[PDB]
RNA sequence: UUAA
């Protein structure tokens, strides 16, 4: 419990107990002894065993960082995993510690895994079961993650081609079918897989990593199929960055971790030839044209257990701009924590191996990250309508409505149950739940107070398995032809509407609304939030929302359809009226007049 | 217990 951020031992096979299975998370879960760092840890209550490590991997990368947040000042609805993933990655770097959760990309690739080299998705579906993950299948993602994107940035807004110019690897295929004959392909390949490997130069110079890319980047086999056709393979190019997916066998992994120093901080290198080989900066470049400067940014191991579990890491690197620096840091599921470059880099320990290494060039690793709010923003969909059905009683937003910094205006949201408690394997935990209707009703004092504005409910394609009315107000036409007499719309738009206030700094009013954000899946800052229920709370037993409806002043909002627009409107006027009595000296004196009132009567008055 |  106490230390479990110690990060080593004195013995190369005891794991250390930042690197074992954190308990699960499943209600006020207090992350303070995980992670004393500014940068947040992912929340493991997924469906993915692999995928965390590698997001914490690549938001680390200046290039790609700032490009898939900096794609959030457009409205990219279509490319679901790119802007799920900016979302994701804007909010890892303003939380600033606080507790992540992926759950929002999570249901995007498991969206377009379920859609139909088509062998890739069927594999990356094994989001089902997830021994909690396999040999080769972290390299599997990030190949599957990396083409995604690419082929996602190509259908931007002003379409950009940059993560390509980047992880662009102009690979030559050249089968040498014939004699005096051969067909060439050339693929621009995302990745680059260090795979199935034959008798190989590993001794002689020495026994660093640059040889394996060496034969990565310009390489023939003699084995095809009745024939075996013998075949080329070599790339003309050396891209910012080089996400390397690892892939050897047991035998070769155990003598890998044997030669010490087996990896390399920096590495410098061209292409002489149309081979290509770079030297450990000792300065073997036989001759010279361009010269390009790589140094590690990061890299992704898995753990093997003491108990033969296994769990997926993930070692970082960040310069820091105001002094020449490099701070390392190791992220488990939410154990985030400052490590040394030499144990960062150590692989003399059994239980850890290489999964997916990437480089970067030098240069633009000390590249600074910037904010999404860098740039300015299309706050367009907060003024419009957006659609999917064919089609609540709320009035849109005008111009001269532009929220501002604090402007406050109420919010609640409801959600449906898809997947319940399946558990007790390891007690496996509760996992799925999807949100379905979401209101924001004006709060600011003028003409138009309380009347609400985006009334929306959301798409869902998923299986349903509990509904609850009692407490949800969802009409089961919750699919997008049938619409439930509702404006039905994708789940991607409305998230924009909310993640463009709290980017502005909007104030949020409501009832317990921190477990709103959690199922919407958004962070707001702890000061830019009103929530009646933390207000009036007695240090425990938090109370009903109709209860106070009905206790502190007239309307009975009980066993009524929960419906979201006028449960957000009666948590409006309450933030008020704890206005008026906060203005006055009358705070406790009124507070203790209902829980004390209350508990003779059950906390439950007729209705 | 809000929350659902």
């Amino acid at each position: 419990t106490s230390d479990i951020q110690t990060y080593t031992s004195i013995n190369k096979y005891e794991v250390p107990p930042a690197y074992s299975r954190l308990p699960l998370t499943s209600d006020n879960f207090d992350f303070t002894p995980f992670n004393n760092t500014e940068y947040s840890g992912l929340d493991p209550d997924v469906d993915n065993h692999y995928t965390n490590a590698i997001i914490q991997l690549y938001r680390f990368i200046p290039e790609m960082f700032n490009f898939v947040v900096g794609c959030l000042k457009d409205e990219n609805f279509e490319t679901t995993l790119l802007t799920d993933l900016g979302y994701l990655f804007d909010m890892m770097e303003r939380s600033h510690g606080k507790i992540c959760s992926s759950s929002n990309f999570q249901a995007s690739l498991k969206s377009l895994t379920d859609k139909r080299p088509q062998e890739h998705l069927e594999e990356y579906l094994e989001s089902l079961c997830i021994e909690s993950i396999k040999r080769n299948m972290p390299q599997k993602f990030n190949r599957f993650l990396l083409s995604q994107l690419i082929k996602e940035e190509a259908q931007t807004v002003n379409h950009n081609i940059t993560l390509n110019q980047c992880f662009g690897l102009e690979t030559e295929i050249r089968t040498e079918c014939s004699c005096d004959h051969y067909d060439t392909t050339v693929k621009l390949l995302p990745s680059l897989s260090i795979s199935g490997i034959n008798k190989t130069v590993i001794k002689q110079l020495g026994q660093n990593i640059l040889p394996y890319i060496e034969y990565a980047m310009k390489n023939v086999t003699q084995k095809n199929s009745t024939e075996t056709i013998t075949q080329e393979c070599t790339v003309k190019n050396l891209p910012s960055v080089l996400s390397l997916e690892l892939s050897l066998l047991d035998t070769e992994f155990s003598n890998i971790r044997s030669s010490k120093n087996w990896l390399t901080s920096e590495f410098y290198g061209s292409i002489i030839k149309n081979k290509a080989v770079l030297r450990s900066t000792a300065s073997e470049l036989k001759g010279t044209s361009h010269i390009f400067k790589y140094e590690l940014n990061g890299y992704v191991a898995k753990i093997t257990d003491n108990n033969n579990e296994t769990r997926l890491v993930t070692y970082v690197k960040k310069y820091n701009p105001k002094e020449n620096c490099f701070k390392w840091l190791m992220f488990n599921d939410y154990l985030v924590v400052e490590i040394t470059e030499e144990e960062a880099l150590k692989m003399t320990y059994p239980w850890k191996t290489p999964e997916i290494i990437i480089y970067c060039d030098a240069e633009e690793l000390r590249k600074p990250f910037f904010s999404v709010d860098t740039y300015s923003i299309n706050y367009d969909i907060l003024f419009r309508d957006y659609f999917a059905n064919g089609i609540r009683e709320y009035k849109l937003l005008t111009h001269d409505e532009a929220p501002k910094s604090g402007t406050l205006v109420a919010i609640d949201a409801a959600f449906v149950s898809l997947q319940s408690e399946l558990c007790e394997i390891d007690h496996i935990r509760p996992k799925r739940t999807a949100l379905a209707r979401i209101s924001i009703i004006r709060g600011e004092e003028g003409e138009l107070y309380g009347v609400p504005f985006v009334d929306d409910y959301v798409v869902n394609t998923n299986h349903i398995e509990d509904y609850l009315t009692r407490y949800s107000g969802i009409l089961p036409g919750d699919l997008d032809p049938e619409k439930s007499t509702k404006r039905l719309v994708r789940r991607n738009v409305v998230y924009r509407k909310v993640w463009l206030l709290m980017q502005l700094g909007c104030v949020f009013v409501g009832h317990g609304l921190n477990n709103d954000f959690k199922h919407i899946n958004i962070n707001v800052p702890r000061n830019q939030i009103r929530d009646t229920a933390i207000y009036f709370l007695q240090g425990k037993r938090y109370l009903s929302l109709r209860y106070l409806a009905y206790v502190l002043l007239g309307m009975n909002i009980q066993e009524g359809n929960h419906d979201s627009i006028e449960d957000a409107h009666t948590a409006l006027i309450l933030y008020k009226k704890y206005l008026h009595l906060k203005e006055k000296a009358i705070f406790e004196k009124v507070l203790n007049s209902v829980y004390e009132e209350g508990r003779a009567h059950n906390f439950k008055v007729p209705e």
